[PDB]
Protein backbone atom coordinates (compact mmCIF):
# COMPACT_ATOMS: atom_id res chain seq x y z
CA UNK A 1 0.00 0.00 0.00
CA UNK A 2 2.74 2.12 0.56
CA UNK A 3 4.12 4.55 -1.96
CA UNK A 4 7.63 6.52 -2.58
CA UNK A 5 6.95 10.14 -3.54
CA UNK A 6 10.10 12.24 -4.37
CA UNK A 7 10.35 16.22 -3.81
CA UNK A 8 13.21 17.79 -4.91
CA UNK A 9 14.26 22.01 -4.41
CA UNK A 10 16.73 24.46 -2.97
CA UNK A 11 15.10 25.09 -0.23
CA UNK A 12 16.53 27.56 0.90
CA UNK A 13 15.69 29.73 3.51
CA UNK A 14 12.55 27.50 4.35
CA UNK A 15 9.22 29.10 5.04
CA UNK A 16 5.29 28.03 5.18
CA UNK A 17 5.38 27.94 1.28
CA UNK A 18 7.65 25.04 1.36
CA UNK A 19 6.55 23.35 4.10
CA UNK A 20 2.83 23.50 2.51
CA UNK A 21 4.25 21.79 -0.57
CA UNK A 22 5.99 19.54 1.30
CA UNK A 23 2.72 18.55 3.04
CA UNK A 24 0.77 17.99 -0.27
CA UNK A 25 3.72 15.77 -1.58
CA UNK A 26 3.05 13.74 2.16
CA UNK A 27 -0.56 13.47 1.38
CA UNK A 28 -0.83 12.78 -2.15
CA UNK A 29 -1.96 8.97 -1.35
CA UNK A 30 -3.17 7.34 2.09
CA UNK A 31 0.29 5.94 2.62
CA UNK A 32 3.22 6.92 1.63
CA UNK A 33 6.91 7.18 2.22
CA UNK A 34 8.24 11.34 1.15
CA UNK A 35 11.73 11.56 0.11
CA UNK A 36 13.01 15.12 -0.51
CA UNK A 37 16.12 15.86 -2.78
CA UNK A 38 18.23 19.24 -1.56
CA UNK A 39 19.99 20.62 -4.44
CA UNK A 40 24.20 20.90 -4.03
CA UNK A 41 25.18 24.66 -3.73
CA UNK A 42 27.62 24.41 -6.68
CA UNK A 43 24.76 23.36 -9.20
CA UNK A 44 22.41 26.00 -7.84
CA UNK A 45 24.20 28.51 -7.96
CA UNK A 46 25.44 27.62 -11.68
CA UNK A 47 21.81 27.01 -13.06
CA UNK A 48 19.42 29.08 -10.84
CA UNK A 49 21.41 31.70 -9.56
CA UNK A 50 23.00 32.47 -5.92
CA UNK A 51 21.87 30.22 -2.77
CA UNK A 52 21.80 31.48 0.42
CA UNK A 53 22.15 29.19 3.05
CA UNK A 54 24.77 26.22 2.48
CA UNK A 55 23.60 22.09 1.32
CA UNK A 56 24.39 21.67 5.28
CA UNK A 57 21.99 24.51 6.48
CA UNK A 58 19.26 23.73 4.45
CA UNK A 59 19.40 20.00 5.17
CA UNK A 60 19.48 20.35 8.30
CA UNK A 61 16.38 22.72 8.76
CA UNK A 62 14.23 20.43 6.37
CA UNK A 63 15.31 17.43 8.74
CA UNK A 64 12.77 19.29 11.57
CA UNK A 65 10.01 19.32 9.53
CA UNK A 66 7.30 16.81 10.18
CA UNK A 67 6.29 15.61 6.34
CA UNK A 68 10.01 14.86 5.55
CA UNK A 69 10.55 10.95 5.61
CA UNK A 70 14.11 10.82 3.92
CA UNK A 71 16.38 13.05 2.40
CA UNK A 72 19.23 12.67 -0.17
CA UNK A 73 21.46 15.48 0.04
CA UNK A 74 23.09 16.82 -2.45
CA UNK A 75 20.41 15.15 -5.03
CA UNK A 76 20.57 15.09 -8.60
CA UNK A 77 20.09 18.70 -10.68
CA UNK A 78 17.91 16.73 -13.22
CA UNK A 79 15.71 12.98 -12.17
CA UNK A 80 16.88 10.21 -14.32
CA UNK A 81 14.36 6.87 -15.38
CA UNK A 82 17.54 5.55 -13.49
CA UNK A 83 17.49 7.84 -10.75
CA UNK A 84 13.93 6.52 -9.97
CA UNK A 85 14.93 2.56 -10.30
CA UNK A 86 17.25 3.32 -7.77
CA UNK A 87 15.65 5.01 -5.29
CA UNK A 88 12.15 2.88 -5.56
CA UNK A 89 10.52 5.80 -6.19
CA UNK A 90 6.94 5.71 -7.35
CA UNK A 91 5.26 9.45 -8.20
CA UNK A 92 7.69 12.85 -8.60
CA UNK A 93 5.94 15.43 -7.01
CA UNK A 94 6.38 18.91 -8.30
CA UNK A 95 4.92 22.58 -9.06
CA UNK A 96 9.04 20.54 -21.51
CA UNK A 97 11.97 18.60 -19.31
CA UNK A 98 8.45 16.66 -17.11
CA UNK A 99 7.23 15.42 -20.28
CA UNK A 100 8.75 11.97 -20.01
CA UNK A 101 7.82 11.90 -16.19
CA UNK A 102 3.45 12.43 -17.25
CA UNK A 103 4.08 10.19 -19.92
CA UNK A 104 5.01 7.11 -17.49
CA UNK A 105 2.32 8.23 -15.15
CA UNK A 106 4.63 9.18 -12.56
CA UNK A 107 3.77 13.30 -12.52
CA UNK A 108 2.29 14.60 -9.31
CA UNK A 109 1.87 18.40 -9.57
CA UNK A 110 1.77 20.36 -6.22
CA UNK A 111 0.74 24.09 -5.92
CA UNK A 112 2.73 27.23 -4.54
CA UNK A 113 1.45 29.77 -2.10
CA UNK A 114 2.74 33.61 -2.53
CA UNK A 115 3.10 36.23 -0.10
CA UNK A 116 4.68 34.02 2.69
CA UNK A 117 8.23 34.35 1.96
CA UNK A 118 11.33 35.18 4.17
CA UNK A 119 11.94 37.91 1.31
CA UNK A 120 8.32 39.14 1.92
CA UNK A 121 8.90 39.38 5.62
CA UNK A 122 11.99 41.98 6.05
CA UNK A 123 9.77 44.05 3.54
CA UNK A 124 7.22 44.01 6.64
CA UNK A 125 9.72 44.97 8.90
CA UNK A 126 10.89 48.02 6.61
CA UNK A 127 7.50 49.77 6.01
CA UNK A 128 7.73 50.06 9.43
CA UNK A 129 10.55 52.82 8.90
CA UNK A 130 8.93 54.86 5.97
CA UNK B 1 5.14 5.98 30.96
CA UNK B 2 4.04 9.38 28.81
CA UNK B 3 5.30 12.54 30.49
CA UNK B 4 3.61 15.83 28.98
CA UNK B 5 6.34 18.87 28.30
CA UNK B 6 4.72 22.22 27.65
CA UNK B 7 7.33 24.77 26.03
CA UNK B 8 6.05 28.45 25.21
CA UNK B 9 7.85 31.36 23.15
CA UNK B 10 7.15 33.86 20.55
CA UNK B 11 8.26 31.84 17.41
CA UNK B 12 8.51 34.75 15.73
CA UNK B 13 10.47 33.69 11.95
CA UNK B 14 10.78 30.27 13.22
CA UNK B 15 14.66 29.13 11.99
CA UNK B 16 16.69 26.30 13.28
CA UNK B 17 17.62 27.42 16.56
CA UNK B 18 13.77 27.25 17.45
CA UNK B 19 13.43 24.04 15.98
CA UNK B 20 16.64 22.23 17.47
CA UNK B 21 15.24 23.68 20.99
CA UNK B 22 11.88 22.30 20.41
CA UNK B 23 13.36 18.66 19.68
CA UNK B 24 15.10 19.23 22.72
CA UNK B 25 11.95 19.95 24.85
CA UNK B 26 10.63 16.52 23.15
CA UNK B 27 13.48 14.51 23.60
CA UNK B 28 13.63 14.79 27.62
CA UNK B 29 12.43 11.94 28.01
CA UNK B 30 12.27 8.67 26.00
CA UNK B 31 8.29 9.38 26.15
CA UNK B 32 6.77 12.48 25.85
CA UNK B 33 3.97 14.77 24.48
CA UNK B 34 5.18 18.21 23.78
CA UNK B 35 2.89 20.82 24.01
CA UNK B 36 3.85 24.17 22.65
CA UNK B 37 2.62 27.61 23.78
CA UNK B 38 2.79 30.67 21.22
CA UNK B 39 2.46 34.07 22.90
CA UNK B 40 -0.70 36.54 21.40
CA UNK B 41 0.67 39.35 19.63
CA UNK B 42 -0.77 42.20 22.00
CA UNK B 43 1.49 40.84 25.07
CA UNK B 44 4.11 40.46 23.23
CA UNK B 45 4.48 43.51 21.76
CA UNK B 46 3.18 45.37 25.33
CA UNK B 47 6.15 42.99 27.43
CA UNK B 48 8.54 41.83 24.88
CA UNK B 49 8.75 44.76 22.21
CA UNK B 50 7.74 43.87 18.19
CA UNK B 51 6.53 40.98 16.43
CA UNK B 52 7.13 40.45 12.61
CA UNK B 53 4.12 37.81 12.39
CA UNK B 54 0.69 37.74 13.62
CA UNK B 55 -0.12 35.29 15.99
CA UNK B 56 -1.84 32.95 13.05
CA UNK B 57 1.50 32.83 10.91
CA UNK B 58 4.09 31.56 14.00
CA UNK B 59 1.08 28.98 14.77
CA UNK B 60 0.26 27.72 11.22
CA UNK B 61 4.47 27.52 11.05
CA UNK B 62 4.96 25.77 14.13
CA UNK B 63 2.39 23.37 12.76
CA UNK B 64 4.70 21.98 10.49
CA UNK B 65 7.73 21.08 12.72
CA UNK B 66 8.11 17.24 13.63
CA UNK B 67 8.51 17.43 17.34
CA UNK B 68 5.12 19.67 18.09
CA UNK B 69 2.38 17.40 19.36
CA UNK B 70 -0.01 20.17 20.41
CA UNK B 71 -0.44 24.00 20.20
CA UNK B 72 -2.02 26.24 22.68
CA UNK B 73 -2.26 29.55 20.60
CA UNK B 74 -2.64 31.45 22.26
CA UNK B 75 -0.77 30.63 25.08
CA UNK B 76 -0.95 32.70 28.79
CA UNK B 77 1.94 34.89 28.95
CA UNK B 78 3.07 33.76 32.71
CA UNK B 79 2.63 29.98 33.43
CA UNK B 80 0.30 29.13 36.92
CA UNK B 81 0.12 25.98 38.86
CA UNK B 82 -3.70 26.10 37.65
CA UNK B 83 -2.50 26.02 33.82
CA UNK B 84 -0.30 23.13 34.56
CA UNK B 85 -3.05 21.04 36.57
CA UNK B 86 -5.67 22.01 33.67
CA UNK B 87 -3.25 20.27 30.59
CA UNK B 88 -1.56 18.03 33.15
CA UNK B 89 1.84 19.28 32.19
CA UNK B 90 4.49 17.67 33.84
CA UNK B 91 7.29 19.47 33.22
CA UNK B 92 7.68 23.10 31.78
CA UNK B 93 11.32 23.55 28.98
CA UNK B 94 12.80 26.42 29.29
CA UNK B 95 16.07 27.97 28.37
CA UNK B 96 13.62 34.57 39.15
CA UNK B 97 9.89 34.05 37.94
CA UNK B 98 10.45 30.13 37.62
CA UNK B 99 11.83 29.94 40.79
CA UNK B 100 8.76 27.90 42.03
CA UNK B 101 8.49 25.29 38.79
CA UNK B 102 12.45 24.58 39.76
CA UNK B 103 11.21 24.15 43.66
CA UNK B 104 8.62 21.76 42.40
CA UNK B 105 10.96 19.84 39.97
CA UNK B 106 9.25 20.78 37.10
CA UNK B 107 11.62 23.03 35.14
CA UNK B 108 13.62 21.36 32.53
CA UNK B 109 16.53 23.63 30.99
CA UNK B 110 17.01 23.64 27.40
CA UNK B 111 19.90 25.62 25.39
CA UNK B 112 20.20 27.89 22.45
CA UNK B 113 22.27 28.03 19.32
CA UNK B 114 23.38 31.21 18.44
CA UNK B 115 24.04 32.86 14.54
CA UNK B 116 21.68 30.71 12.50
CA UNK B 117 18.58 33.38 12.68
CA UNK B 118 16.83 34.94 10.09
CA UNK B 119 18.42 38.21 10.87
CA UNK B 120 21.87 36.73 10.96
CA UNK B 121 20.79 35.73 7.02
CA UNK B 122 20.18 38.83 5.47
CA UNK B 123 23.44 40.05 6.63
CA UNK B 124 24.62 36.82 5.31
CA UNK B 125 23.06 38.53 2.03
CA UNK B 126 23.89 41.95 2.01
CA UNK B 127 27.63 41.63 2.62
CA UNK B 128 27.66 40.23 -0.23
CA UNK B 129 27.35 43.49 -1.67
CA UNK B 130 29.82 45.50 0.67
Amino acid sequence: KNVVIYADGVYDMLHLGHMKQLEQAKKLFENTTLIVGVTSDNETKLFKGQVVQTLEERTETLKHIRWVDEIISPCPWVVTPEFLEKYKIDYVAHDDIYAWLKRAGKFKATQRTEGVSTTDLIVRILKNYE
